């Protein structure tokens, strides 16, 4: 029952406040738009988009920020706090952190040159965080295509289009050397690099991520347009230049019969990709939301109301 007009009466300027906050942050951190999108994904894949990922530790439950997929990965929490503080100033106790993060993600995509649309709203905030669920539900860069599909299906995204379109979020942002060392020097204990990685690109990546080098070194997901949200991610895949294993599998996996055509279509048309991304983003944002009087309107994203 989520609706795009949910705040048109209670907080008509919420999207503008959010956009303004992101634009300002971009002045000093060009990577923030990508970071925010990642946070929304991490939120929705664990108990749905309920801002559970924003909660800090409490003696009763551990924060999802300590999840293998979020620890020393997720960022931008201070930026979310800032925009939440701004919205709270404009319209007190009105906009949930869950919705706030959803709008922020959409605005981030648009600000990076992606499609523009109004996301459905009306989500409310969880009363707890789910670390174990996060460790079990979040997909990993070393996942095979069947595992990626299972991961998505497990949270309610049954369509291959959901996986291929949303994976396009990697059209911008950074990844650590840590997650590709296997593809570069010892893939699946074969003692060789991943055969699905373009050999010329392999040399470049090896130069950025030498054996015994800094594993925390950041590398661009998209070698074509690192900070621009476009369909270049898919063009890379067609050339065997996906950065992480999970990226390239969409095009090269023996189980990719249903994903290859989508990859090609998105690489072939920017419009086709943008439509599917919007479609998939809203589906992901529709995963088990708390609505009505369920949950609360958290005043501080970091802790439950007291
Ligand atoms: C399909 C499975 C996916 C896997 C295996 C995966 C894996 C990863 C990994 C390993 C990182 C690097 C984290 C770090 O180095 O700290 C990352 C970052 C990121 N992911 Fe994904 N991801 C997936 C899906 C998604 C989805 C669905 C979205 C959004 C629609 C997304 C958006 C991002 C963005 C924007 C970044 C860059 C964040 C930044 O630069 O701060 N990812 N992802
Ligand atoms: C919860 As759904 C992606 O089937 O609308
Ligand atoms: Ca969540
Ligand atoms: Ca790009």
């Amino acid at each position: 029952q989520l609706t795009p007009t949910f705040y048109d009466n209670s907080c008509p300027n919420v999207s503008n406040i959010v956009r303004d906050t992101i634009v300002n942050e971009l002045r000093s951190d060009p990577r923030i738009a990508a970071s925010i999108l990642s946070l929304h994904f991490e939120d929705c894949f664990v108990n749905g988009c309920d801002a559970s990922i924003l909660l800090d530790n409490t003696t009763s439950f551990r924060t999802e920020k300590d999840a293998f997929g979020n620890a020393n990965s997720a960022r931008g929490f201070p930026v979310i706090d800032r925009m939440k503080a701004a919205v709270e100033s404009a319209c007190p106790r009105t906009v949930s952190c869950a919705d706030l993060l959803t709008i922020a993600a959409q605005q981030s995509v648009t600000l990076a040159g992606g499609p523009s649309w109004r996301v459905p709203l009306g989500r409310r905030d969880s009363l707890q965080a789910f670390l174990d669920l996060a460790n079990a539900n979040l997909p990993a860069p070393f996942f095979t295509l069947p595992q990626l599909k299972d991961s998505f299906r497990n949270v309610g995204l049954n369509r291959s289009s959901d996986l291929v379109a949303l994976s396009g979020g990697h059209t911008f942002g950074k990844n650590q050397c840590r997650f590709i060392m296997d593809r570069l020097y010892n893939f699946s204990n074969t003692g060789l690099p991943d055969p699905t990685l373009n050999t010329t690109y392999l040399q470049t990546l090896r130069g950025l991520c030498p054996l015994n080098g800094n594993l925390s070194a950041l590398v661009d997901f998209d070698l074509r347009t690192p900070t621009i949200f476009d369909n270049k991610y898919y063009v890379n895949l067609e050339e065997q230049k996906g950065l992480i294993q999970s990226d390239q599998e969409l095009f090269s996996s023996p189980n990719a019969t249903d994903t290859i055509p989508l990859v090609r279509s998105f690489a072939n048309s920017t419009q086709t990709f943008f439509n599917a991304f919007v479609e998939a983003m809203d589906r992901m944002g529709n995963i088990t939301p708390l609505t009505g009087t369920q949950g609360q309107i958290r005043l501080n994203c970091r802790v439950v109301n007291s």
